[PDB]
């Protein structure tokens, strides 16, 4: 007559496999070079423009009215975030207690948590040379993103830096699913109404995470505190990312921000 924490961990993992279009196994199969619709490599302007014509044709169907390359890239980044936000919102229903919260608290938790979760999961599609994009159908190089004009070259590099260290922890999907659930369940988000119930939701999911890591990673006795630190690092990465997005908003008139993301950023930090 106790909670079955192993079963809860499996429920979380299954919800993550169902709700996210990309997972670490799927990404690694693509990244390894394994036969139908392999990713198109974007390493320079020529290959960016070829990939766009095949994979996002509408965005470049405007002739002389097409936006600048960097702005098109930023638009594609935002489309990816909007999709991942939708996936995270459905995933969160699997977290014990989340769907029992008031709707406004669900919204606040997702508002602060989504970009932390986005950058954690992005590590799964990154290696030291580049990252998968467009539902696994493109691979854009880290050097190409660094070559973009300021401020757009400053978007991805800190995320690659985070990812290389995160990937060295050698987490699998069963671990990452619980880490993402724990990110969402933070009782210290600004503006929460029912802090007490959220704190107990957080305690429960972090307990599931700690026990799972103990079992799944017997070789790394500090993995749990390492991941607690990664959550704090992600909060700082998101604060800095939001500051850069605000610079883009103020100084780049063509880089329209999608309304869902503007709402996430509004009053965030
Ligand atoms: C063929 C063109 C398609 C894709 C290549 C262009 C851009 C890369 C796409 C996605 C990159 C992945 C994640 C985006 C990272 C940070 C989010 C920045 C925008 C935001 O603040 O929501």
């Amino acid at each position: 007559m106790t909670a079955d924490l192993k079963s809860l961990a499996k429920r979380i993992y299954e919800a993550y496999l169902k709700n996210f279009n990309m997972n670490k196994v799927k990404a690694r199969v693509i990244l390894s070079g394994k036969s139908n619709n392999p990713p198109f490599v974007i390493h320079d302007m020529e290959t960016l423009c070829m990939a766009e014509k095949t994979l996002v044709a509408k965005l470049v169907a405007n002739g002389i009215q097409n936006k600048e390359a960097e702005v098109r890239i930023f638009h594609c980044c935002q489309c990816t975030s909007v999709e991942t936000v939708t996936e995270l919102t459905e995933f969160a229903k699997a977290i014990p207690g989340f769907a029992n919260l008031d709707l406004n608290d669900q919204v606040t938790l997702l508002k602060y948590g989504v970009y932390e979760a986005i950058f954690a999961m992005l590590s799964s599609v990154m290696n030291k040379d580049g990252m998968l994009v467009a539902y696994g159908n493109g691979f854009i190089t880290r050097e190409f993103l660094k070559s973009l004009r300021k401020p757009f070259c400053d978007i991805m590099e800190p995320k690659f830096d985070f990812a290389m260290k995160f990937n060295a922890l050698e987490l699998d999907d069963s671990d990452i699913s619980l880490f993402v659930a724990a990110i969402i369940c933070c009782g210290d988000r600004p503006g929460l109404l029912n802090v007490g119930h959220i704190e107990k939701m957080q305690e429960g999911i972090v307990h599931v995470l700690r026990l799972h890591l103990q079992s799944n990673h017997p070789d790394d006795i500090f993995l749990f505190p390492k991941l607690l630190q990664k959550m704090a690092d992600l909060r700082q990465l998101v604060t800095e990312h939001a500051q850069l997005v605000q610079i883009i908003k103020k100084t780049e008139s063509d880089a329209a921000l999608h309304p869902l993301l503007q709402e996430i950023y509004r009053d965030m930090y």
